[PDB]
């Protein structure tokens, strides 16, 4: 009964091994892993096919440069943290690997995954890392034309068609260098949208993922804890500063899964899908956003942040009146009473 229930309702984080054939297609084996139930976790690892190579070597970029690279000190106690960045100045990639490598910042000694990970949680506030992320560019060559970052031809690029806006990171590639303990603080897109995320080469990148079933109970927890900052603002984790760790969340029966990426692996998130995490050591990583069908009803509904008078907003217009036009009328005049259903897929 109700197809809903493909992904067990365990929510879980799935894992898939296209072959070269479905591989091809982006959105096609969106939809694809979709119907396998993979959104219902808010996470989604893709293995790309051995013989698939978005860039021949990384040999040549050390000169590449990292403009704005940021210094992560992180305050708190006892699970529960806030994130402070700090703008260094521009810096080369050879210059940012040195220092990732180096006995002072670099990945301690360790086994299994969890006691990497109980040292994580035990010195993020110590020895700030840096981070040089969200660097403009693509790692991929022009060529590549299956899951090429740069142009995924989804209908985000309705946005970029209809008014020539651009958007950094969103509807444009980012690359994100970084070291041992550089993270990202719980949040969900802009707009609630998807993100993809590939890792090209380096260290693990570890990753926390709460189901967009449950989105709206890490929220009220997060409120809870943070009362001054919910209050400066509605979606005050939109600010990307909170670190909360998974003991906090199993304390407060917050559901959750965790998975590690490794280099050539694509992670894929979901609309509404809260995630947060933290890098093994030295790595980089390309990633951007982008849009499906079944996102739309997501974007109309995006709680914003309002404080920040900068903060990202795309207009939904175009969206309802050319996938939605029997509901545009009643969508402008503010009346659309639309219920989302986490678990229906695209069809
Ligand atoms: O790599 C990071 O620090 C964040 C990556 C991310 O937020 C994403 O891929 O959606
Ligand atoms: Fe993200
Ligand atoms: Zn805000």
């Amino acid at each position: 009964a109700s197809e809903s229930e493909t992904l067990n309702p365990s929510a879980r984080i799935m894992t898939f091994y296209p072959t070269m054939e479905e591989f091809r297609n982006f959105s096609r084996y969106i939809a694809y892993i979709e119907s396998q139930g993979a959104h219902r976790a808010g996470l989604a690892k893709v293995v790309p096919p051995k013989e698939w190579k978005p860039r021949a070597s990384y040999d040549d970029i050390d000169d590449l440069v990292i403009p704005a690279p940021i210094q992560q000190l992180v305050t708190g106690q006892s699970g529960l943290f806030t994130q402070y960045n700090i703008q260094k100045k521009a810096m080369t990639v050879r210059e940012f690997r040195k220092i990732a490598n180096s006995d002072k910042y670099c990945t301690p000694r360790y086994s299994e995954f969890e006691e990497l990970e109980r040292k994580y949680w035990k010195n993020l506030t110590f020895n700030p890392p840096i981070y040089g992320a969200d660097v403009n560019g693509t790692l991929y060559e022009k060529h590549v034309d299956e899951w090429n970052i740069g142009r995924l031809r989804t209908i985000l690029d309705l946005v970029e068609k209809e008014s020539g806006i651009t958007i950094e990171g969103v509807n444009t590639p980012y690359l994100y260098f970084g070291m041992w303990k550089t993270s990202f603080a719980w949040h969900t897109e802009d707009m609630d949208l998807y993100s993809i995320n590939y890792l090209h080469f380096g260290e693990p990148k570890s990753w926390y993922s709460v189901p967009p079933e449950h989105g709206k109970r890490l929220e009220r927890l997060a409120k809870g804890f943070f009362p001054g900052s919910a209050q400066s603002c509605e979606a005050f984790l939109r600010h990307k500063m909170t670190l909360i760790s998974p003991l906090m969340l199993k304390k407060y029966g917050i559901p959750f899964d965790k998975v590690t990426q490794e280099a050539g692996e694509f992670m894929i998130t979901f609309p509404y899908g809260y995630h947060a995490g933290f890098n093994h050591g030295f790595n980089c990583a390309e990633s951007t956003n982008f849009a499906t069908r079944r996102w739309i009803e997501y974007g109309k509904q995006a709680v914003l942040c309002s404080c920040r008078k900068d903060m990202v907003k795309i207009s939904m217009d175009v969206f309802v009146r050319k996938f939605q036009p029997e509901r545009y009328k009643l969508w402008k005049a503010g009346k659309d009473n639309t219920v989302i259903d986490h678990t229906l897929p695209t069809p």
